[PDB]
């Protein structure tokens, strides 16, 4: 199982964002023998972390030296509902045709839940973001935008955890 990693977004207004979460890429792609291939790379505790605050919009990125990979989270402020709104992946791959590329989709609706509260699942759930790339969100607390006393707010749980 990939790894659970805590994450703390800070900036002007205080946390933005607080994340326990285990995060895989799956990538399928032409090697230089023309050949396909698919591989896992799991967000690994080792990486480096950072992110940005905002009311329309949250980031994380996680990266090291061959993978950056950045979540962007959104609300809509008539709902008083977060979500992941975007995926950006940045890679290396030393034995691809096209070593060096981006993926990307900034028209996702995942991890949803009211403002104020925390959005919380153990069961593995794999996100499209491409064709050849899901990320593979295996378990996952996190919370967006509004955070209270430095903490997670109550929890949403997905449904198919029961
Ligand atoms: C902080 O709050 C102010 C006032 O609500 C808002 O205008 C500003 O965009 C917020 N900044 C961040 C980084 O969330
Ligand atoms: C990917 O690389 C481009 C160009 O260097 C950069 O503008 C972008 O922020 C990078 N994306 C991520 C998620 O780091
Ligand atoms: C935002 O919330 C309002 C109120 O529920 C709704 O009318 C609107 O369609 C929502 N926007 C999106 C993109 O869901
Ligand atoms: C991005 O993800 C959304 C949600 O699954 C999907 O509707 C859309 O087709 C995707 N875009 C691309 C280019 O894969």
């Amino acid at each position: 199982d990939p790894t659970v990693s805590k994450y703390n977004v800070t900036g002007n207004n205080g946390t933005c964002l607080l994340a326990s979460m285990a995060l895989q890429l799956n990538i399928t792609y032409l090697k230089k023998d023309n050949k396909t291939v698919t591989r896992a790379f799991n967000i690994s505790p080792n990486d480096t972390s950072s992110g940005s605050c905002g009311i329309n919009l949250v980031t994380l990125k996680v990266e090291n030296k061959n993978r950056a990979l950045e979540l962007q989270f959104g609300m809509n402020a008539s709902s008083s509902l977060f979500f992941l709104q975007g995926v950006r992946l940045n890679m290396t791959l030393p034995d691809a045709l096209v070593p060096t590329f981006s993926i990307s989709n900034h028209s996702l609706k995942a991890l949803q839940a009211t403002v104020g509260n925390s959005y919380k699942c153990n069961t593995e759930e794999h996100i499209f973001v491409s064709k050849m790339l899901s990320l593979n969100v295996f378990s996952v607390q996190v919370q967006a935008f509004k955070v209270d006393s430095d903490r997670f707010g109550s929890v949403e749980e997905c449904v198919q955890d029961g």
